[PDB]
């Protein structure tokens, strides 16, 4: 059966299982006894301090407390890290053939066990960096569930479907649809094949929705479009313990508890998880001449203090109309100041990427230089039936031990002729 | 049968009327033919380059749009009025008896028809300035809506309940309760008897929750009580005309249609009407000693551009627990650079006023004085079975003609003796 | 002979004029003795203390200092008002067939003597306000110009050419082109036939490019399209007085002197005359679906002091690809906040307009809704050889007593049947 | 004989030793020769280009400039460190048991010497961390002062009272009060027992009052409250010489003078050192139902540049009633994105403390669940006699190696009864 949402990027919501109407307090958040005989829990996503604007927290009405669980023990970190250095660094441009999933005859892996750091940059307990992760698995998580003590992530599947569960409820997240599942928040992923994808990892900051400038009111990602799940919960004693998977300050725990943590009845609050469908995305774009700078296309942001400038931000490029005349179609060559990493989601096939770095030269080659400087221009459809995305950072990143292991124009001037 | 509500304060919600569904284009807002053959209509409540924190719209799915209408024709103004200067200024209290509701014997009078205007200040086209409003009726709106061209209304009702019909749905509110209705929404008010109510009209801006400051992250009045009605339309033509009264640029006129406004079958936005319920309000004051200042109890504030300085405010006084120990507990003498007008929902009598004009010295009479300066002090309920109010203003209001014709200690000092 | 330009808009340019090499003081503004003997004068644009981004001044090494007048006298005003209150108040669209030009044979009318004001808000002397002017005359300017002491002139020429003459030296600004003229910039104008055009005149605020958002680095109105006058100069003794004509707080005022005020040999600074040739504007709009606000085609704002919200903003309406699929493409029915005056450079015709007011419904009409619902959609041109623009404000403009003389759908519901 | 001050945070403070009358120069701050032959010194506080909000200076007319004294050497740093990754990260609760004071009979130990850094976060050189320290001592300082390079140090004395010896004056600082020592003052202290507290330090920024929001204009820490010390000197010669500790890039050095560095003589500035009685906090909390946020009693705030968000704030839980009805009163609870450092002045017993780091779920015990959900509610006293305080900072703290050598429910729910 298919899952019904909340809509509404940001929203203050309200739910309620179905089936115990009345779970959340009537017009309090902090009754002596809760509807249900329930215990009340506040996430807090945010400074209590942040203004309206930037304050957030949910209110959970649950079973038991979180704090019902037994002490965390390390467990090995796999291939997640946070060693920025371990590897010297390397300015040239770097390519991912699609990134190999383990089979299930070979190795159950499920997707904690498949998280692979690929690149990133910053200090993890200053809330200042960001990481990219490619996850490759095989297998359902049972009887475990995973955290991030340190930020939030970006989830964008490529190959195979995710049912994930969270204590807000479940979201099911195919390939050109992405979720965000912020600090804190547990979660469970059921995978239905050999699944793999890209996750934008941000310390300390939460992804808002970009001011549209002169947009204005609506285009790109509109608000509407962003689902949320409704509530869910599951009474469920698991003998031998419940497994949650904690990462802390880059390494990974586990805690063992009696019962599964999506025990929440209720809930309400503006902090949750959610999914957003790329399709929705309202194209904006040249429709004279020139070619538009990518972050036109936008679709959330991790903002850093400095006006404009960002953490990451998620860009992609949909399937669109190109229609610019007198003009150079393709990307121009450029040095930015940013680190650019690209994926695919359906030159690399999809599933892989690429790393330009910051400063270093990139553009169009020869091939496409030549055929787009000789076209007769008219209308055209562009990216039908493809969507690739860009995890653009403002800080330089580095790739990883793991990174490094995976991976792999003439002159026609004519000085005295202008026209 | 009683309504049903969205609740969030400044979410973005969608809401369709339950006998068609799927009325809200899926995936756009512009469709070349939109689900049931409706016209889609842009409400824009701030300006289209607005952040993402300030901009205001919402998108109606309609019968008919709102243009098909006669042209508007200059009405009779009644005793709506903002000349602040027929008046000359007086910086004395103010005092006003319940305002005298017509009888219906009498004069059948509708809530547009017994809009009294009190006070204000600033200038109407200009975005800069405020007004507040007494309503005297006794008869329902038949075949008549109202929108205010100028700005929004924070409309409490004083006696008797209102019940209000909007484009975006209906919402009954009594009083205890409050409700706004921004600038643009056409509105009509069915009432049940001689009713009388308070209204605080803000020139170009609007309200929002107060930044709460050390309180946190809860507190006041919580996003989650405040209540947004459901779509609900009329397809029905009106022999003779439904007439549409616009408040504009301060002067009252007149428009014919064909068909009630109120045909919007599906609607989506974050710029709706609204309402509240006083009780829920989550008092937050002194639990030591001393006397909190009154901004504690804000429920809403219509922002100036200089921070912390409001245009307008809605403050409170609610039921609650008085506790503070070596205090004196009423009030404090005072002198303000803002304006205080006062009401009293549930010495004036429900339904009346003052106003204690900039700087003018106000404070507790003799005998509160001498018996607050000698009771034995102890935890006791304070307000119970009352709701009295304040709009208080940082422009320097000024009594209107009408409001004119409607309105009405000893030393102690022991120099040798400290202690 | 063809003028040549500066470029770059808000620029801190040099210029000099050619017959006259380094006639600017090398490495300081105020030398004991400019080079030529010339008096150093500063315009400022700004309060002195504005942070860098705000601060505009220049420095003008002239032949006189602008001192060397007689005094100021009282002329008559014609019909430049600023009285909003003489006329009453009107929500209903105005329209205005092409403004009559008169004829020279009937009455030889330079460009002071035909500027008319058509509508406008706010208060002068405060800095929060606009007029819209509508410029009829036949005869150049013949020995009088003319500066603005209240605010900026953003100047649109609809039928015939202006050759201006400013202190910072000459543009032509041709129809299809604009150029703005700040606040005490004294100009003169020669017409080559029957003119009309229009003027969006700002009080105490100065025009800037608008932030793109995520548009980003390039597109709209690209700063090197924006071009400023270079260097020119005339030592001309005027036998019977030059005569210099002032707005000052609304009224006009006529100043005799001995020479020209064109003899300014050589200037720098960032605040300067400029013009913007339309056609140069990068389009950006919605490429897959639905349709963008017209904000999306913004040339030039002038910021109020609220975030986003502008006091007046310059949009205009240009050549462009249509593309947009399942999509409505026509203007979308609209209820707005602020004020939207339409011209036409290239129903109204070429040098006609419309003012919808605050909140009054607009949108296309039967016919235009009923073909637009109906057609196969498919890439398209638009707007070619046409160029309509709007004025849009934040306050509520009101008509003026000339403004007033000079002026002039059915449901489809099928509430059983979705799609 | 008990010590005056001067009171008012952040105030503009003149302050001269009695004995020499006019001492601070009259109408300047650099005379050529000062009154009394003294020398001028300043301590800068801010970079000199910040607003006036935060210019942070103090001018010290001394008797010998700090310039005279001889190099600096590194000492052993003791327990003193900032290496936040020596310890592998652990998610679980800390609890510390009352840190164990030296005895003088077995180890003389002074302030500095018994310094030991708990935990911390951050790049001390880059101005973005914090660290607490404990400190544990038995002996007055003698001829040795103290001074922080890398920040300000915000001291709260455990057991046993305090005498500050800095270069503005004296401070007794007892248990139930606090002091601030701002980066680059010397300091030092008496103790007259086994002595022990806590120190809050934070890199690079210094401790502000927070905004009070809807509290207003009084409330919580009045700055009234806060107290200064009055200028005080001594001109007095040290045989083998005074030394001056250092912490420098959280490294300690050694440097010898040939007399006390207290030897100022006047003083001026908002740059100084300061006391607070804890027991005058006036504080603010529900009078009517729920909970309020802990956030609702910060003293002290050092902030980070996104708004609303601390780097460190300093809070306190002090004796008050307890009021609200139909409220679970103990804390709820709880998973936060801020580290959460716990202390007792007067679980565990004064002097020791708790850490819960980012995310790990937390909140009351059984006992403490049980007893609140029945009790008859009623006002109550809360925390006579008592005083709880909280570090709560943005970073993620980790514990160091000596930190964690000193280191140590039930489901109710009726699914088919509501209420
Ligand atoms: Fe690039
Ligand atoms: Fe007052
Ligand atoms: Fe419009
Ligand atoms: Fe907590």
């Amino acid at each position: 059966a298919e899952l019904k949402y909340i809509s509404g990027f940001g929203n203050e919501c309200s739910s309620e299982d179905p089936r115990c109407p009345g779970s959340l307090p009537e017009g309090q958040n902090n009754p002596q006894v809760c509807p249900y005989n329930l215990y009340a829990e506040q996430l807090s996503g945010s400074a209590f301090t942040c203004p309206r604007s930037t304050n957030k927290r949910s209110w959970l009405y649950r079973i038991l407390p979180s704090v019902s669980h037994k002490p965390f023990e390390s467990i090995d970190e796999g291939h997640v890290t946070h060693n920025w250095d371990e590897v010297d660094p390397d300015p040239n441009q770097l390519r991912w053939k699609p990134f190999e999933i383990p089979k299930a005859s070979q190795k159950k892996v499920d997707f904690v066990s498949g998280l692979h750091t690929l690149c990133g940059a910053g200090d993890i307990k200053s809330n200042n960096g960001l990481a990219i992760h490619i996850f490759l698995c095989n297998t359902s998580m049972e009887n475990r569930c995973f955290y991030n003590s340190d930020g939030d992530f970006l989830i964008v599947p490529q190959k195979g479907n995710l049912l994930i569960y969270t204590e807000f409820g479940k979201m099911l997240v195919q390939p050109n649809e992405i979720c965000v599942i912020q600090r804190g928040m547990r979660f469970s992923i059921d995978v239905f094949e050999e699944t793999r994808g890209y996750i934008l990892e941000v310390y300390g900051v939460h992804f808002e929705l970009p001011d549209l400038g002169p947009i204005g009111a609506n285009g790109l990602a509109n608000p509407r479009d962003f689902l949320i799940p409704i509530a869910w919960y599951e009474d469920r004693q698991v003998p031998g313990g419940y497994t949650v998977i904690n990462k802390y300050q880059g390494k990974l725990f586990a805690a063992k508890q009696d019962v599964s943590p999506f025990n929440v009845v209720a809930w309400h609050g503006n902090y949750t998880p959610y999914k957003y469908n790329l399709k929705n995305f309202m194209v904006i774009n040249s429709v004279a001449f020139d070619h538009a700078d990518p972050s036109i296309f936008t679709v959330l942001t991790a903002k850093s203090v400095r006006p404009g400038v960002a953490i990451a931000d998620f860009v992609i490029f949909p399937p669109r109309w190109g229609v610019a005349d007198k003009t150079f179609r393709p990307p121009y060559y450029h040095r930015n100041c940013m680190s650019e990493f690209m994926g695919l989601i359906r030159g690399f096939l999809p599933g892989g990427g690429s790393l330009h770095s910051t400063m270093t030269p990139h553009g169009p080659d020869a091939d496409c230089f030549e055929k787009a400087s000789k076209v007769k221009l008219a209308p055209e459809r562009i990216a039908d039936g493809t969507m690739a995305f860009m995890f653009e950072s403002s800080l330089s990143l580095a790739v990883t031990k793991w990174g490094l292991k995976a991976s792999r124009l003439k002159s026609h001037f004519t000085p005295n002729s202008r026209n």
